[PDB]
């Protein structure tokens, strides 16, 4: 099956520090039960620990999306977590480490 770049793909940004995979579920709400098999990658950081980065591939693109607009910046337990779609290849390009130009 050739890889094809579809927008199932979500980041979320500015997990707490040790959110559970049930937390992190619970917070998908419905979205959670759309995954695609193995579709939630959380970003590591240096020490092993999460950078507060995911990225969850669901089924569906639509689903996606609205998980993304549902998720735009929603508050999860105390802590804000601001959720954006994303391409396959945007996944695997923050997951690379892609050059991103940011004059900052």
């Amino acid at each position: 099956m050739p890889p094809t770049n579809v927008r199932d793909c979500i980041r979320l940004r500015g997990l707490p520090y040790a959110a559970t995979i049930e937390d992190i579920l619970d917070f998908l709400g419905e979205f959670a039960t759309d995954i695609r098999t193995h579709g939630v990658h959380m970003v590591l950081n240096h020490q092993g620990r999460p950078s507060g980065d995911a990225f969850i591939q669901m089924k569906s693109a639509d689903r996606a999306f609205m998980a993304a607009q549902k998720c735009h910046k929603k508050n999860m337990k105390d802590r804000y977590v601001e959720v954006f779609q994303c391409s396959a290849e945007e996944m695997n390009f923050v997951l690379m480490g892609g050059t991103l130009n940011r004059l900052e």
